[PDB]
């Protein structure tokens, strides 16, 4: 009804349905109505989208088992099953609808390929699969947002195996460090390297793995972070030349990163649109554009000398702003990262506690000043102990100062009761409410921990593997080279990685029955017909 | 093997420092900085003296669950630190224009986040100041710390004490 | 030997004998 | 594996070899070079034979027992058990 502007509605419609659903991955599909005396080109996997689409599991899994590139076809089916719950009517139906479960099959499948010969499931994890319109198969993980998938071992071994590029190795952290801090001791045999020319070439394999570029890149953060509290500290002098020089100096080093955030972050693309969303849907590039907005408006503080007082108060605030994006680390570090993750997660309950307590806080605060003393000649005095006050209950301090002074006795005893009760409840609360639900993360959810600190891991692989290979001042001349490149401007062994799935998922799935075959309860079973049958023919 | 033991490691760190200690003895000029070596190899050969606690069927597993759970406190006091001397920084820009010793600044910034734990909050140079929009940031920055190590200090202690 | 399931096993394949015997 | 514990269950000083076992397979670990062979490499447990046997001996006339324990094992190019257990890191 929609786009016109026995039932009527077309394979036209279809295609357009699941485009809706799925774009980069099956825009293609049934190319404006066909012949439809022609023969399919793919019936398996048109039939599997008929069946899915219905919500007819069993049907959906035997089309399935007949049909080639499995690991794909189930991340995506799991993708519209979780994509046609919440367009669903009838919670009845959304139930069972979301109790899909494809994501179990495809691992289970995953996990079968991977058991032998690995050196090829890592190539089918990144083969470009045909059926699917030429996409890979991580893409629809991602696009699913199997988390579960990612948590796989298979997975996590070439996530690795690519976060060390070609010089992949056991290479203990403390050998690596020296091989770095030593330019020469690369060329020795200090650690394991796989397979004036070939010099170039050795010193161009070291430096493109992901982890000399992300040490490096710390490396260089941490230097500047310090370098600008440097120049905050000592060098906020007036506007003549000479102050300027060190600010100059960090103006053109926020450039250079601001650039290379807004490539990472628009050129990493369908549409502009499509590029400012992903680039708002992470919370890190988020911190780094208010960042860049505190470091504006510190410019323009540094414009005006009548209000640079207020603007350095900015440009210390934009300076807690890059110290809080330094924990960016601890999350590839294997005893670091959960850890994070879990400080991330418990971070809500904590924000409505401290309401809570301010709420209380202000409300002692304000009975105390009745009983304390008749009026007040300047406020300020009172703001000054009444937020200190509650402010030192954590301290412990106790300065009940003004009180002594007062009782020289009435108002003394209900304070000390107040503040008993405080530091009774808040002390009870702050970790009777804490511990349940960090208990609750770290083992029941703790699966839910590891799988996000390994979608993470995931996260940060990517995206520094796609870094640029130059320096973040030669940075610009690598969008130089790419501006000046723009201005200027296999098949048997895909067959047989094809047929070795076909034969793992047909060996899988016959295990798992003739498994199944065996098992107790279908013994009892079988015995009992048969011990029926025989008493009944014996009589 | 007998640099296998770290026991024995500790032992011969303490016999270096003894050594250190007999070449102060020889010197009378630096009998100060020696004497301060002394009191760490002191340090040293009371440390060694849990060594008797692990064969104690009470004491032992406690020494040993204690041992254990050495290496993670140490990157949490790091990250600690860190954050520690980040707001240090950002009071001393907001806290006065310059400063004509270091020396006074420096104590000032070392107290004050040593003495969070302590909980004694000698904001004296902060009420001096507002002789007052510098200390609400610093009582929002003490509050936040305050919660969060004291959450964080438990939360990631418990769960691989009790495992 | 005498764990339940190897029983199961041992009367499964007993009756199933049976039974193929007497018919 | 089947293999080598049958042998075992024909042979004499039995807690001394299924010591060294274990120590020879926890070692032949790290030099692997397919990790599929790797783990089932690594699920081994000879030491629980071991201990099971040595629980076993130990039920009764523990006073002998002792005497095992500390003796010389003849096969073993004259090693104590204590020494393989520790050798075995068990
Ligand atoms: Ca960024
Ligand atoms: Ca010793």
């Amino acid at each position: 009804e929609e786009g016109r502007l026995l039932p009527a509605f077309s394979l036209h419609e279809v295609s357009r349905v699941l485009k809706d659903f799925l774009h980069d991955a099956c825009r293609g599909f049934y190319q404006w109505l066909p012949d439809l005396s022609r023969k399919s080109e793919d019936p398996w996997r048109d039939l599997f989208l008929w069946a899915v689409l219905q919500n007819r599991y069993e049907m959906a899994t035997y089309f399935w088992a007949m049909g080639r590139e499995g690991v794909a076809a189930a991340l995506a089916a799991c993708k519209i099953i979780k994509e046609m719950s919440h367009l669903e009517k009838e919670a009845e139906v959304a139930r069972t609808m979301r109790e899909a479960k494809y994501e179990q099959l495809a691992l289970d499948l995953f996990s079968e390929c991977y058991s032998n010969s690995e050196d090829r499931a890592f190539a089918l994890l990144v083969r470009r699969n045909h059926s699917w319109s030429r996409t890979t198969c991580l893409h629809l993980a991602t696009e699913a947002d199997a988390k579960a998938f990612f948590a796989h071992d298979g997975v996590q071994a070439f996530l690795t195996k690519i976060w060390w590029g070609d010089m992949a190795t056991g290479t203990p952290i403390l050998r690596l460090l020296g091989a770095f801090t030593c330019p020469a001791l690369i060329y020795t045999n200090l650690i394991s390297f796989s397979e004036a020319a070939f010099l170039l070439t050795r010193w161009r394999k070291f430096w493109g793995a992901p982890v000399t570029v992300f040490l490096g890149n710390v490396v260089m953060y941490f230097a500047f972070l310090f370098l600008f509290s440097y120049v905050l500290l000592v060098d906020f002098r007036p506007p003549p030349q000479g102050p300027s020089g060190s600010e100059v100096t960090l103006y053109f080093w926020v450039f250079t990163l601001v650039l290379e955030e807004i490539r990472q972050g628009f050129f990493t693309d369908t549409r502009l649109v499509k590029k400012f969303t992903l680039y708002v849907e992470d919370n890190w590039n988020k911190c780094d554009m208010v960042a860049i907005f505190l470091f504006i408006v510190g410019v323009t503080c540094r414009m005006v000398p009548s209000v640079f007082e207020a603007g350095r108060t900015v440009l210390a605030i934009d300076f807690m702003v890059f110290t809080l994006r330094l924990i960016h680390i601890f999350a590839i570090h294997k005893q670091l990262g959960p850890k994070i993750i879990i400080v991330e997660r418990m971070m809500k309950d904590v924000f409505f506690f401290l309401f809570f307590l301010s709420v209380w806080l202000v409300a002692y605060g304000v009975t105390t000043q009745a009983l304390l003393h008749p009026h007040d000649g300047r406020l300020e005095w009172i703001f000054r102990r009444v937020l200190y006050r509650p402010y030192l209950q954590i301290f412990g301090q106790i300065p009940l100062d003004e009180i002594d002074e007062a009782r020289v006795l009435y108002a003394n005893w209900l304070v000390i009761l107040l503040l008993v009760t405080f530091l009774l409840v808040t002390n009870v609360l702050l970790m009777n409410l804490l511990i349940a639900m960090f208990s609750y993360t770290f083992q029941v959810v703790q699966g839910n921990a590891d799988m996000f600190w390994k979608f993470q891991r995931y996260h940060l692989i990517v995206e520094y593997h796609g870094r640029p290979a130059l320096a973040p001042p030669f940075i610009l001349l690598s969008h130089l080279s790419l501006v000046l490149k723009q201005v200027f401007r296999p098949d048997p062994v895909d067959q047989k990685i094809i047929t070795w799935e076909t034969v793992q998922k047909e060996n899988f799935l016959s295990t798992m029955e003739k498994r199944r075959r065996d098992s107790e309860e279908e013994v009892l079973r079988k015995t009992a017909h048969r011990v029926d049958l025989i008493a009944k023919y014996i009589g």
